């Protein structure tokens, strides 16, 4: 009965899974970097307390259905003890050289019932021939034992990033490959289905792979998402983030983000583990948005998962299922005339969330829909609180969650408007959200938490909107964990067209570690789509550390 491209067996179990984790672990989560040069020291690796069944029992506990494991990242250092490389825990101080955390979190992730998957860097920064043919037959080699010594993996990652220069064996030079040709993947994708037959293939930038980025590291994918690509030619942005409505091809988008700014770890971000709200807001603009959620835990030197994490996973994950616990459209009298379906509540009700999903195996059809709640017997259209232009509500296809303010209803329509093919509605929700409020235990709610808040580097940080702002205050928070990159100095800058531009502050935080209070910068209201926090002198470190910060609006 299918309208379109139709998701594979594999690519519907995928899709299923909703959430799983993403783990982030290499030579430079000992340097304290973002990425490994490809020169770091392998006896850097040597954690005091390595489990691998404490990473699963993390991850699960957050609700996650599997863990994609870097096996190898950027710098080249592989985790298991592959034939083809001396960089790897083979000559690491970790077990004396005998260990293997392939093989640990493979074993773990089967006792916990965890599926699972690995990432292996087509960029390396190590090998001496990076960007030659030799490197491509040492990557499928080294590729062809992760798919054949470790069980079933459902999910093979390989990041598009590249940054150019590495190490590279010695040569220490900037290395420019053409990622159109340079892997050769059609041969690769070969051995992959021969190994893995019912694994899929994630890649991004050259040969299409069973599933796709979503263009922003963030934590969303667009309001409208359709899962599909076209097999050939280029992918623009715009058809990562809001696919491709007449694509040839079924490419689901996979939505990954780290529960930390960084995605290794970092001492200075212990206390910036995203909030709950913040967790909640990227559920809904990821699975709530026809997508999954692939939420990364870094592992700290110790070879464990901070705390931190730990607790605020399983936050998330309760109160994923207090908003879900009750379908009230289940008690409802619900009945569909023509392309409106009517959920009779038969008595005011009070929620704030719709659910809808297509039943995608037939492919993905509904173009335009609506939303409306009988309020005190007058029809009133609702829309996607969480999109800033436009209703929201265009597609739906695996899962399309509406987030609304509450409103007290005796019905809700739903309306299908425009779709390719007769919609098939597989099923419909109403819900009512609780409140997100700070002193829901390990939220760890912050002014900031819902800004886009990043740094360029450790002098600077910076915040921007999607519209334009007129801000009238600006708030620092130092770090209250400890007091390692506080900030002694700042000066800070607004802008509206991102090449920094003009000056607000120049001053000093007085006292700052010996009274760790809120410091309030004074200005004149600018209109502003960024600002620039610049640290002018640190107190204790290399990266400027902060407990908090607010920006205050007209
Ligand atoms: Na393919
Ligand atoms: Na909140």
């Amino acid at each position: 009965e299918p309208c379109g491209p139709v998701p594979t067996e594999n690519q519907l179990r995928w899709q299923d899974m909703e959430m799983y984790a993403f783990i982030h672990y290499s030579l430079n989560t000992y340097t304290d970097e973002e990425w490994g040069y490809g020169n770091e020291d392998p006896q850097l690796f040597n954690p005091s307390s390595l489990d691998c069944r404490q990473w699963a029992r993390v991850c699960k506990q957050a609700g996650m259905r599997g863990i994609i494991f870097t096996a190898k990242h950027h710098c080249g250092f592989c985790m298991w003890p592959s034939a083809y490389t001396e960089y790897s825990v083979k000559n690491s101080p970790w077990k004396n050289g005998k260990g293997d955390v392939v093989r640990e979190l493979a074993d773990a992730c089967r006792e916990e019932g965890l599926k699972f998957a690995v990432y292996l860097s087509p960029w390396d920064r190590n090998h001496p021939a990076y960007g030659q043919p030799a490197y491509v037959a040492y990557f499928r080699n080294q590729l062809r034992e992760l798919l054949t010594n470790y069980g079933e993996i459902f999910e093979v990652w390989f990041d598009g990033a590249n940054g150019g220069d590495g190490w590279y064996g010695g040569a220490n030079e900037t290395r420019k490959i053409d990622r159109t040709t340079y892997y050769q993947w059609p041969e690769t994708y070969k051995m992959i289905r021969q190994l893995q037959p019912n694994c899929l293939i994630w890649n991004d930038g050259s040969d299409r792979g069973d599933l796709r980025w979503v263009g922003t590291e963030a934590g969303n994918v667009g309001e409208t998402n359709w899962s599909l690509l076209n097999h050939d030619g280029e992918v623009e942005w715009h058809m990562l983030h809001y696919g491709l409505e007449n694509g040839d091809s079924w490419v689901p988008g996979e939505t990954n983000t780290s529960i930390r700014p960084g995605w290794f770890y970092h001492d200075t971000e212990n206390e910036h583990v995203k909030s709950l709200s913040k967790l909640m807001d990227t559920y809904y603009k990821s699975v709530g948005r026809n997508s999954t959620l692939l939420l990364n835990f870094p592992i700290a030197p110790n070879g464990r998962i901070h705390p931190n994490d730990s607790l605020r996973g399983i936050a998330f994950k309760k109160m994923i299922g207090e908003v879900f616990r009750k379908n009230l459209a289940e008690k409802a009298r619900t009945q569909t005339k023509g392309d409106e379906t009517v959920i009779d509540f038969g008595k005011p009700t009070t929620f704030n969330r719709f659910l809808a999903e297509e039943d995608i195996r037939y492919g993905q059809r509904v173009k335009k829909f609506l939303l409306e709640a009988e309020i005190n017997g007058q029809w009133q259209q609702l829309k996607d609180a969480l999109v800033e232009n436009g209703d929201g509500l265009t597609t739906i296809g695996h899962r399309r969650i509406i987030c609304f303010p509450t409103v007290n209803a005796t019905k809700l329509r739903f309306t299908v408007v425009n779709t390719k093919c007769e919609p098939f509605i597989k099923k419909l929700g109403v819900y009512l959200a609780p409140e997100l409020t700070a002193d829901i235990p390990d939220a760890g709610e912050k002014k900031s938490s819902n800004l886009h808040l990043f740094f360029s580097s450790p002098t600077q940080m910076m915040i921007d909107w999607e519209t334009e702002q007129t801000i009238t205050s600006f708030r620092y928070l130092p770090p209250q964990e400890s007091k390692d990159g506080t900030v002694t100095h700042y000066t800070l800058w607004a802008s509206t067209d991102w090449s920094n531009w003009t000056k607000l502050a120049s001053g000093e935080f007085s006292n700052v570690v010996n009274n760790p209070i809120w410091q309030t910068i004074k200005f004149q209201p600018v209109r502003a789509k960024i600002l620039k926090l610049d640290a002018d002198r640190l107190a204790t470190g290399n990266r400027m550390a902060y407990g908090d910060v607010e920006v205050n609006l007209k």
